[PDB]
């Protein structure tokens, strides 16, 4: 049984081929001690990764290595690719062909850095790297179509004709889950609660996952929010201090459609979907909109699919009937797309072997 | 069973002698695979053709081999027939004698060239090259008459005497399909509904069929359209605007009768008819005016017949019955007429066989 | 003196008739005030626009009013002209007639809507609108010919007959300024150059202009680069180490002729031009070939002229004298051709007068 790993900014997803649900599923944090120290039971470690890092947080500084769908630093990444295959997956990489994910339109050196490292350090008999959005479209049973794959780092749009992405029209919008968490922090503060730490960044991303809803309309909602507490959700902080959340519960996910609110001059998601298809062929536009597909983290919200239809349904070319598929299991989609493909009795001529590396080197990726 | 292959200018039809609808229908396109630049490896098959080539497009050079009925280029046209046999009907031409379509106003040297290729390269047992309109009258169960084809870019009026065309009078006029569709694009430019070619030109064509018709009288229909609301038809999008087209619907067919609308020099389509008839035999003339028959895609406008019968009555001697025979299936009349023809046992006493090619060569048809 | 307003998709150009070079040249941007929160208010100037908006940026939702020579919004755009008048040229258009320039097959309703805004909102005495390319053929000193424009967003190949564009041949191909540079970034990164998303996209653009060209033959330029370091050019960053880029400099512009590098389903800058010309009149063609002009910024890669003369000679029949004119100033050519037409009084007895909008209304364009 071979390995599949959808890494992200915030979330790694990993395991074996053909397993329905993933084995390793963990926050890409590496974490440094704020003092030298060893206490009881276990000798001192240099960094803490994943879940280890998430519990150690207060006595750490936390550092993420993947930003915006790109792996910035590799040192940190190895500490994570250790925490998979050894800690979470509980095997030895030696027996096991591995698949890692990649960003729609990742630079070449980066990709071949994955291929260098996994063949040297983790020494796997075979590796594959595979493009996130496409693997989602696969898990969703389709050949052609357009994906919105959004996580803590990035939202992409990747138009696909017949199992192939059209690179020229990929939108990579740098507004996503991190931008939506620190904003939710900022606006809960702009209700009237004092948020302080990067741990309280978890408190907000929790409210973000549980209480939020992509405003089905923006203006109709603000009117009812002003008129009635009816929209408010109570929230027990780990303190016991029951707070409130009301108009912000839509003001936060809304930033996907309007970058105006925070910072950028750019188009909101509805415009980038439509816009990427303007950069695409007319014949296929129809098969692209017919099958919009969603994955990642920052797709997971209430209202967002319903919204994603209506908002565009005002913009596309004259025949192009739309339908926004956000598979309910969507976070794991890429990995389901990976796992099954990686189990395919065909796919054994699609892996890169360790031998292929020792003959030809990293640029084979 | 023998073949009928109706290579309409952009769209080849095929099948067998004795069917009621064409058994292989496809775009007569040859795709030449390409990216220039000295690509190190291209792919399989030097030319694609047909519905394959339609999907394959962006990687092929797509062009119709045919122009107006005429083989422009014999090489990529040969690939059209090569497709018909060993791809479309999955047949073997050495077993299967083929009726071959030829346009109104199409002599001599391609017949002469056609009989070469088909008897040497594709070793057909026998063949007959046959005028598109001359079979179109056969589908309508007739033999004397005048048939009017208008397909994509061609009108055609062919004075048929007894299943024989009188070639000098066969008119071809530069008015059909596109010249009405790009003109209909220019009709939706006063208001106007954006399509241009980015590339909703197809949707313009799509309006043409579903929502346009013929004014029996232009003037009373103008004032009646100015009386609004019943003539206006919504061309809604499953998306944006519920666009409304009114004046359009009768405006665009009218360029057939008044070449004022498009700038082009023409007598009316009614006078095209007259200028086949009066150029020929007189003892057949109300047998022409009473076997005046229609063929092709641009004939199918709902109201042309009532308009035609009238508009020829404005011209012809009083003492002639104008009787506009338009068949129900006038899109495929040529293939049907060919099916009937190659269901005559007497088509054996009629086509040219292998024998007569190996003796006479090219000029035999 | 009357006006000429070259609203190139991200950069407008304005001024008068008679002037050599553009008199107001600016980022076609109109920024709305923003911030969200909900607070006291804002107050002054509901849209800061032009370079005022370009300095502002991170305080205003700036947006791009055009994309692919298609106007994306009219409200923002109206304020581009209003800026042009009462800020840029400091003029009032009720005195000053305007000339405007659009895309080759700028969508129908965009042309008209444009004029409405100019005739009732900005009440011009007169206006001549036309296609950006037609003017650029007049800048090129021609009347008949074909223009292959490549700005930032899309190509256009416009068969102009005697100062008139023919829309049925005019093709538009999504290969331009962005698409070159986004590749060039992905191709610097093999050496780990990695400017990614700092700010240095404009530096990958600075490389593009200052150091790139088009290989004459490709495979022999490959071996020539592989004999090293006269083809490489070193590069000091605004702040940063001297880099060296070699193989790049032709590899990226080749990719106008080659879509496989970008990974796209497209024809090459040479062939789309061929397929544009063939759709034009058999006769006019001789001097469409013999007067291919290049215009727009993304043609500017050195070597393209000798390259493209050869490249069309790979595709066109030998009986026509191929001769690619490319002007040294192929950014300003559309305002130059603009100013040529605007300095010609025959077009005074020919442009859209206010009175003709009082007669015909929106339809007049």
């Amino acid at each position: 049984t071979a390995l599949v790993c959808d890494n992200g900014s915030g979330l790694v997803k990993a395991g074996f081929a053909g397993d329905d649900a993933p084995r390793a599923v963990f926050p890409s944090i590496v974490g440094r001690p704020r003092h030298q120290g060893v206490m009881v039971g276990m000798g001192q470690k240099d960094s803490y990764v994943g879940d280890e890092a998430q519990s150690k947080r207060g006595i750490l500084t936390l550092k993420y290595p993947i930003e915006h769908g790109i792996i910035t630093n590799w040192d940190d990444m190895e500490k994570i690719w250790h925490h998979t295959f050894y800690n979470e997956l509980r095997v030895a990489p030696e027996e096991h062909p591995t698949l890692l994910t990649e960003a729609p339109l990742n630079p070449k050196a980066n990709r071949e850095k994955m291929t260098q490292i996994m063949f040297e350090t983790f020494n796997v008999p075979a590796m594959y790297v595979a493009i996130q959005a496409v693997l989602s479209l696969y898990a969703s049973g389709r050949t052609t179509g357009i994906v919105l794959d959004s996580g803590d780092g990035v939202t992409h749009n990747v138009p696909i004709y017949e199992g192939y992405a059209l690179p020229h029209a990929i939108m990579r919008l740098d507004l996503a889950g991190r931008d939506l968490t620190d904003y939710l922090m900022k606006i809960l503060t702009e209700r009237g609660y004092s948020f302080v730490t990067t741990a309280e960044r978890e408190i907000v991303r929790d409210i973000k996952e549980k209480l939020c809803y992509v405003a089905l309309d923006f203006e109709n909602e603000m009117a009812t929010a002003a008129s009635s507490s009816s929209l408010e959700k109570s929230y027990e902080l780990p303190d016991g201090q029951v707070i409130t959340i009301g108009n912000e519960r839509f003001r936060c996910p809304e930033t996907l459609f309007q970058p105006s609110f925070i910072g950028m001059e750019s188009a909101g998601i509805h415009e980038t979907t439509y816009n990427s298809i303007m950069k695409c062929d007319i014949d296929i536009r129809k098969d692209l909109y017919a099958n919009n597909v969603m994955s990642g983290g920052t797709t997971m919200y209430p209202g967002i699919a319903d919204r994603m239809q209506k908002e565009i349904t005002a913009l596309a070319p004259s025949t192009m009937k739309i339908k926004i598929i956000a598979p309910p299991e969507r976070k794991y989609s890429v990995w389901i797309g990976g796992s099954i493909l990686a189990s395919l009795s065909t796919f054994q001529q699609m892996w890169i072997t360790k031998q292929e590396y020792d003959e030809a080197g990293p640029s084979i990726v």
